[PDB]
């Protein structure tokens, strides 16, 4: 079973389907319309047909319906009606942010400093929920018409969990095991910081319109990044963008994950913790896409 309290029911008894989206691996997201509220809402749509392995979107479900926080994308309930599986979600109409930069360019600093406020601000929740989002890029994080920002796509996380609890139920007798073996199987070998990277890089993606190496074999970066001398990347353009945001930038892709700062203490920094970080800014933004 897919999830305790799914609905077992067609969900266009509630809503009316307005637009399909797009569609790919991970099914096909609709904009709908509640029936009886008006409001809108999005629908992914998966496959979900007998003897199919349930568990990652299990497991993106619990992630979801256990968030209540402003900047984690609301959760609406799911339905399964002849073998497809419904998540409705807040909808934002303005997609993700790498669906606007493609279209915008580079964003402004400030702009850039309002989204990875609100971005911190929903990691700080799902931190200390002792949830990792694990995704954190420019096409995970969503805005709506009115400039606000919402976390999304727990895929990944998901994924994550699902393969945690497998090595979980199959990891057999433990009394020979050493405790950095048990600690990988359990734990996954990292920790929550993991996410504070992954918004370094996404702050250079919004500044710069690819994240760093994306020119590079993917296998080739992955060795780099296990070598003792790897250098953290850094924006390229030293004089367009301020101190300030060359030092979120260092201390964001601080390599040791132990002296990498918590999502709490990145809240404090000059550049999110600055006058005037406001949706105004996005809704700039969204003029300019328009
Ligand atoms: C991650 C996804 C399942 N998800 N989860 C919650 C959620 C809330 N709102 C949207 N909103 C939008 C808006 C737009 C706008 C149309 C025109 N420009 C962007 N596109 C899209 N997607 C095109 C490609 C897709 F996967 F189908 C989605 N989603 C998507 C959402």
């Amino acid at each position: 079973v897919v999830d305790p309290d799914i609905f077992n029911r067609d969900p266009r008894d509630h809503y009316d389907l307005l637009q399909r989206l797009g569609g790919g691996t991970y099914g096909e997201v609709f904009k709908a319309r509640d029936k009886v509220s008006g409001d809108l809402v999005a629908l992914k749509m998966v496959k979900m047909e007998p003897d199919d392995d349930v568990s990652t979107l299990q497991k993106e479900i619990l992630i979801l319906k256990t968030c209540r926080h402003a900047n984690i994308v609301a959760y609406h309930g799911s339905y399964l009606w002849l073998q497809k599986l419904w998540i409705c979600m807040e909808f934002c109409g303005a997609g993700s942010l790498q669906d606007i930069y493609q279209v915008t360019g580079s964003l402004s600093e400030l702009q850039i400093s309002y989204v990875c406020r609100e971005v911190l601000q929903g990691l700080a929740y799902l931190h200390s929920q002792k949830k990792i989002h694990r995704d954190i890029k420019g096409a995970n994080i969503l805005i709506n018409d009115a400039g606000e920002v919402r976390l999304a796509d727990f895929g990944i996380s998901a994924q994550i969990g699902a393969e945690l609890a497998r090595r979980l139920e199959f990891i057999g007798t433990p009394y020979w095991m050493a405790p950095e073996v048990a600690a990988v199987a359990l734990k996954g070998g990292y920790n929550e910081l993991c996410d504070i990277w992954s918004l370094g890089i996404t702050a250079i993606e919004l500044a710069e319109l690819q994240p760093p190496l994306f020119d590079v074999h993917p296998l080739r970066v992955l060795f780099l990044m296990t070598k003792s001398g790897y250098q953290p990347p850094r924006l390229k353009e030293k004089g367009k963008w301020s101190a300030a945001f060359h030092n979120f930038i260092k201390v964001t892709l601080t390599k040791s994950p132990k002296k990498r700062p918590s999502a709490t203490k990145m809240l404090s920094h000059q550049l999110v913790s600055q006058p005037g970080l406001n949706r105004g800014l996005i809704l700039d933004l969204l003029d300019k896409l328009k």
